[PDB]
C-alpha cells in the first residue's frame, strides 16, 4: 500500500542518485542505470528471498563492488560486453566447440596455452575451460578445488597477468575463456579459514562451525556422503577451532575443504566481488562448481534448496549489470525437471544461468553402450521439460570427475527395468567385473552401507581401445573406434556445446602412473587426468591410420559438418522418435529449412531398420550430412551396420 | 583465393576508416564498429546478391545516410536502443498487447492520441500501431496508402514534431509506437513521380515504365488482379508520360499508387533514409506493407521473389545498426512455408524480420467459426514449419483490410475437403447468402474471370451480432457475443503479439455510411474502418451487461490473464493436439513450468470432449487458467457448452 510504496520508492531514488553521483560521463551513468533497471528487480527480489530485510543494509556496499569493477573494467572489455549483447544466440552456434584441461597437463603454463592456439583453432574450438587455476593448498588440494586465494594464479602457473595476456590471445582466436567458481567451500588454508580459526568473528561466520556433536548428528541423518573414502560424512573435527579443544566444521567434500556459509551476506558480497575481478582479466563464463550444495537446511540433504536459484540469479544479474558478456554454467546432479530451475522457468523472475551440464545425456551414452539398449535413454530423454529457449546446454562424453550412474528408478521402470538392477549392472560393467565387457574402468566410492559404486577411466579405456590393444584383435579395434566417434558424435549433434574433454581427440587411455604420485594415489579419478602427449598428436597428424588418428580424423570430419549444419542451433531441442528396434536411438529436430533425424546403431550389430519410421518424417529421399551419401526411404529397410550414425535431412 | 581476398580487405579497411573518421567521440566510433561487424555481413552479402557488383559503389554513399542519422539521433533513443539490447525477447512478453487505430478515426490528431493514453494503458496495450499517417494524395488515397511525401505528417493530424511528442508520451507509458513503411509504391503525386513525368532521367528509373503494350502483355500474361474493380491489370496509362503521348506505368493496386523499382539501388537508399529519419521520431516497430511485391520478375507473379528477402535482411541491417530498438514486421500473403523466410531460415543469413503478420490463424478462425469444424484448422496449422525462437508472430481477428480466403488445396485434401468448394462456401457464407449464416459481411473484388471473392466487415458483424440485434433474439445474442470472445481469446492464447482492432472491444458493427462519402463509397473496406465511439466506450464502462459491455468485460478479463500465464511467451509455438471430436480444437504449449492445453468449442453446441486426449497431456488434475475452476480427467468427459474456452494446466 502506500507506506509500503513510498519506502521502495526512496529505496529507488536513492540507488538512482549513488549511481548518478559515482559517473563524471553522463552516458556511463545512464548505462549503468538501464543495466540496473533491466536486472534490478532480478537482484534484489532474489536477495530478499534469500536474506529477508538484511538485504535493506545491502545496496549501497552490492553498488560500490559493482560501481567500482565497472569503473575498472577495460575498454576492450567493455568492448566484449556490447559485442555479446549485438548477438545474445553467441553460445547457440553450430560452429561453437568447447574444449576442457589443466593447465599444467595441457601446455605447462598460461604462456604455454599461447603457445598451442593453432592446435585449439585447428580444431575449432572457440570456448576453452582451464581447469581450477587460483592458488590451492599445497600438497592434495582435490586437483585444484580447495582454493587457498582466488586473486592469485598457482605461481607454477603463471600470475593474473598472463592470465589476462591469456585470455586477450584467445579473443583474438574467437574463444572465450571459461573458468571454475569454486563458490561453495574453500581450502582450510584460506585466510578466511585461518581467521575463523584465530577466532575473528566476522570469519567464524563464512563458515558452519559446531562446538560438539549435536548439531553434525542431527544433520548427518539426512545427508548423503559424497566421498566416504576420502573423509566420512559432511563434518570433520578442528583442533584449532575456539580457543580450547577444536570444534566440527561443515566440509561436505574433502576435511580441506571447508563449506562456506551463504546465509550470511557477507560470503555474497565476497563472490560478487571475486567474479567481478576475474572478469575484468578477460573470463567470460563461469562455471559455478556444486552449485546445488550452497544453501544448508536441516531435515533435508542440504542439495538443490530454492535459495541455491535465488543466489545464482543475484550472482548473475550483479555480474551482468557490469559485464553483460559474462555467462553462469550450472554444474548441478539432480533429476531433469529440477536441473531445468538451474537454467530458468520462462515466467516472471530472470533467467538464472545461461548453460548447464545436460549429465543425463553423458550417463545415458555409457548405458546404452554397455546394455546396447536405447530404451532407456529415449525414457531418460522424455522426463526433461523443455528449457527457455534462450539458455544452452553443455554435453560431454567424459571430463575430470567419475561417472555417477543417475538413472532414475521411475525412467527405469518404464523401459521394463529395475532402476537398481541396471545401475548395479552399469558399475559392473564399466569396471570390467561383468563377462565379456570391454571396459577398463576403476571403482570410485565404493560405499559398503548402501552399495553406490561411481566409475573412473579415460574415454577410450571405457569404451574398449584399451582392452581392444592388449588382445591385439582388429575387430575389438574397429568397434572401440566406432564407439568413440559414436560417442563424440551424439554430443555434437544433440544441441549445444559440446565440452571436448583434452585428449580424448587423440584417445589417451587410463594413466596408471597416478598411483606413483602420493598427493594423487588415492583418488583414481588422475587416471582419466592424464598429461597432453604432444609427440601422439603429431603422429597422428602424420599418420593417421593408427587407432588414435582414425579417432583424431574422424572426428575433425564430424567438428567440421556440425559447424556446417544450421539444424544444430541450440535454441532447438531433440527430441526422441521412438525406434522400433531396441539397438537404435533416433533423434529429431525441427528447423525453419526442414527437419533433421539423427539415427544411432548403440550395438556392434546390423540393424536393419525399418524405413517407415524416417519416411514419415522425412519423405522419400534423404541425404547423410555425415557421409554426404543417400538413401530412398520408400524400401523396406536402412541398413546400419554397427555403431553407424546418419545425420538425415530430406533431398 | 589471394587477388579476392585482397580486394575485400580494402573495402572492409575503407568502410572502417570512414566510420572512425565520422567520429570525434572514440566510444561512438567503436559502438559503430560494433554493430557493423556484427550486421555487416548480412547487409553486404544482402546487397550483392540483390545488386551484384553495383554494390561495390554503395557502402560509401549507404555508411553516409547511417553516420548522419547515428549521430542525428536523441541521445533518449539511444537509451531506448540499449534497453531492447537488454531486452532482446521484448516482443514475446506475455503482457505484450497491441492496438491498431487510424488517428484520426480514434481521436483526431496526434495530440489527440496523447488525450487517449489512460484508454490504451487500462486495456494493457504496449503497442500502438497508427495507420498510414504521412502526408497522402488529396482525395481517394487507398486510406493513406498513397504516400506523396514520406517527411510530412498529413496536416490535419498534426506535424512530425507531435509524432516525436506522442511517441515520447508512450514510451512514459511502455508503449511502441509502430507505423507502416510503404515501401512498394507511391502516390502518382509524390515528387519522384512528378519529376519522372517531367522527364529526369534519375526519377523515371524509379519507376517501371513502358512506351507501348509490349512489356504490360508480357507481364500480365502471369499476373494476378489485386483490384479488378479499381483499376484492372496491374499497369496504368498515363498521358504525361513521356515527351509524346504517355506511357504505361506499373500500377499494382490502385492506377494512383506507381510501384518503385526495387532494382534501382537509389531506391534502397531512398527507404533506408526514411526508415532512419522516422526511426529518429521515435517510430519502433515498422510494418512492411505489401513486401512480397517489391521484385519483379517476367514470367513469375511478381510476388515473394527472393530479392525481397535480400532487401528486407538490409534495410533492417541499416536500421538496427543505427537504431537497434528498431524491429520489422513483414505483411506478406504466402503459403507457410514461404513465409517462414519473411522471419528467418537459423541458418547461414541474418535474421529477415522480427515479427509477421499470422494470416493463416486469421482465416481459419473465421474459417471453423462458419464450418463448426476444426480438421481444416488442424491441418493449416501442422503445414507450418517451425520459425526461429527469436522471432514472433502478429495475431489478429481483424484488420484494416478485407479477409481473403488464403486455403491451401493441400490442407484441405487432409481435412477430406475441396479447397475451392470451401473457400466458396466461405465467401458465401460471410456474406450473409448461405441459409442461415449469422454473417453481415459486403463481397469485395468478386472478379467474374475465375470467381475469386474476398470479405468486409467488422468483427461483430462478422460474428452474427449486427444480425443478432436486428432479430432480438437472446439466444443468437448471447452466441455472437460468444463468438466474438471465443475469437479473441484464440489470438491472446496462441504465442505472439494479439492486434487489437480499434472497436472491436466495443463490439462495433459495420458502418454502413461509408456510401454517403464520394471518396470511400466505391470502396467496401470503409465498412470495418469505423469512427471509434467514445460514448459507447463510456457507456459499457458504467453498464458492462449489454452484448458490447459483455463483449468488453470479457476481453478485459482474458488480457488480464494473458499478461498473468508465462507459458504464453511467444519463444515457444503451440502445437495441434489432434481432437477426437470435429467441433474442438485441442493447442498444446510446452513450457519450463509445465504444459498448458487451450481447449476451444467452434460450435454452438455442447461437446462432451473424451477426458483421455487431455489426460495424456497434462495428468488427472488441472486447473482452467480463464475461469479458475478445476477439472478431473479421470472421468470419462469434460463438458464444453457451446463457444467454450479453457487454458488448461496441471493442479
Amino acid at each position: 500500500g502506500p507506506l509500503g510504496s513510498m519506502l521502495k520508492d526512496v529505496l529507488t531514488s536513492e540507488l538512482a542518485a549513488q549511481v548518478r553521483d559515482a559517473f563524471d560521463d553522463d552516458r556511463d551513468a545512464e548505462t549503468f542505470l538501464l543495466r540496473l533497471e533491466r536486472y534490478g528487480e532480478d537482484l534484489w527480489e532474489s536477495l530478499r528471498a534469500v536474506y529477508g530485510d538484511q538485504v535493506r543494509a545491502l545496496p549501497g556496499r552490492l553498488l560500490e563492488v559493482m560501481l567500482h569493477a565497472y569503473h575498472a573494467r577495460p575498454a576492450e572489455l567493455r568492448r566484449l560486453d556490447e559485442a555479446r549483447l549485438l548477438r545474445p544466440d553467441w553460445l547457440q552456434r553450430p560452429e561453437m566447440v568447447g574444449y576442457v584441461a589443466y593447465t599444467d597437463r595441457f601446455a605447462g603454463t598460461l604462456k604455454g596455452v599461447e603457445e598451442r592456439l593453432d592446435y585449439l583453432e585447428g580444431l575449432g574450438v572457440k570456448y576453452l575451460h582451464l581447469m581450477p587455476l587460483l592458488r590451492p593448498r599445497e600438497g592434495e588440494n582435490d586437483g585444484g578445488y580447495a582454493v587457498q586465494d582466488y586473486r592469485a594464479v598457482r605461481p607454477d602457473l603463471g600470475t593474473m597477468d598472463d592470465l589476462s595476456a591469456l585470455a586477450r590471445a584467445l579473443r583474438g582466436r574467437g574463444i572465450s575463456l571459461v573458468l571454475d567458481l569454486v563458490l561453495n567451500h574453500v581450502a582450510r588454508e584460506h585466510a578466511w579459514a585461518q581467521k575463523a580459526r584465530a577466532g575473528d568473528p566476522k570469519y567464524r561466520a563464512y563458515f558452519h562451525l559446531f562446538p560438539d556433536r549435536r548439531g553434525p548428528d542431527a544433520f548427518e541423518a539426512t545427508l548423503p556422503e559424497i566421498f566416504p573414502d576420502f573423509a566420512p560424512g559432511n563434518f570433520s573435527w578442528d583442533e584449532e577451532i575456539g580457543e580450547g579443544e577444536g570444534g566440527w566444521v561443515w566440509t561436505t567434500f574433502n576435511s580441506y575443504q571447508w563449506d562456506l556459509n551463504w546465509a550470511n551476506p557477507d560470503v555474497f558480497l565476497e563472490f560478487v566481488d571475486i567474479i567481478l575481478y576475474l572478469a575484468n582479466r578477460g573470463v567470460e563464463v563461469f562455471r559455478l562448481d556444486a552449485i546445488a550444495f550452497i544453501w544448508k537446511r536441516l531435515g533435508t540433504d542440504c542439495q538443490n534448496q530454492p535459495e541455491v536459484h535465488h543466489l545464482t540469479r543475484a550472482l548473475r544479474a550483479a555480474a551482468r549489470i557490469v559485464a553483460p558478456a559474462v555467462a553462469f554454467k550450472a554444474e548441478a546432479i539432480v533429476a531433469p525437471a529440477d536441473l531445468i530451475h538451474y537454467l530458468g522457468t520462462r515466467a516472471h523472475h530472470g533467467k538464472v544461468s545461461d548453460m548447464a551440464y545436460h549429465n543425463s545425456l553423458m550417463v545415458q551414452l555409457w548405458s546404452s553402450l554397455a546394455s546396447r539398449n536405447t530404451r532407456l535413454f529415449e525414457e531418460a530423454l522424455r522426463a526433461f521439460p523443455p528449457k527457455p529457449t534462450s539458455t544452452t546446454w553443455g554435453l560431454y562424453v567424459r571430463c575430470h570427475d567419475d561417472i555417477g550412474w543417475a538413472i532414475s528408478d521411475e525412467d527405469a521402470a518404464r523401459a521394463g527395468l529395475n532402476g537398481a538392477a541396471h545401475r548395479h549392472f552399469l558399475s559392473d560393467f564399466y569396471s570390467g567385473q561383468f563377462p565379456g565387457s570391454f571396459a577398463r574402468g576403476l571403482v570410485f566410492q565404493y560405499n559398503p552401507v548402501n552399495g553406490d559404486r561411481r566409475i573412473s577411466g579415460s574415454a577410450a579405456s571405457l569404451a574398449g581401445l584399451e582392452a581392444a590393444l592388449e588382445t591385439g584383435d582388429p575387430g575389438r579395434i574397429e568397434d572401440a573406434v566406432r564407439r568413440l566417434l559414436l560417442l563424440h558424435t551424439v554430443i555434437l549433434g544433440f544441441g549445444g556445446v559440446p565440452l571436448l574433454y583434452m585428449g580424448d581427440e587423440l584417445a589417451l587411455l587410463n594413466d596408471y602412473a597416478f598411483e606413483d604420485v602420493p598427493e594423487h594415489a588415492p583418488d583414481n579419478r588422475w587416471v582419466h587426468r592424464p598429461q597432453m602427449d604432444w609427440a601422439l598428436a603429431e603422429r597422428v597428424r602424420q599418420e593417421p591410420s593408427s587407432p588414435a588418428g582414425r579417432v583424431n580424423t574422424g572426428l575433425r570430419h564430424l567438428l567440421r559438418v556440425r559447424r556446417d549444419t544450421p539444424q544444430l542451433h541450440a535454441s532447438i531441442e531433440s527430441q526422441v522418435l521412438p525406434s522400433p528396434d531396441s539397438r537404435a536411438l533416433l533423434l529429431r529436430r525441427d528447423h525453419p529449412l526442414g527437419g533433421m533425424v539423427q539415427v544411432y546403431n548403440f550395438s556392434e550389430e546390423t540393424v536393419m531398420l525399418p524405413s517407415h519410421v524416417l519416411r514419415d518424417v522425412l519423405g522419400d529421399h534423404v541425404q547423410d550430412r555425415l557421409s554426404g551419401s543417400a538413401f530412398r526411404l520408400d524400401r523396406p529397410t536402412v541398413r546400419l551396420e554397427g555403431y553407424r550414425a546418419l545425420w538425415l535431412t530430406a533431398g
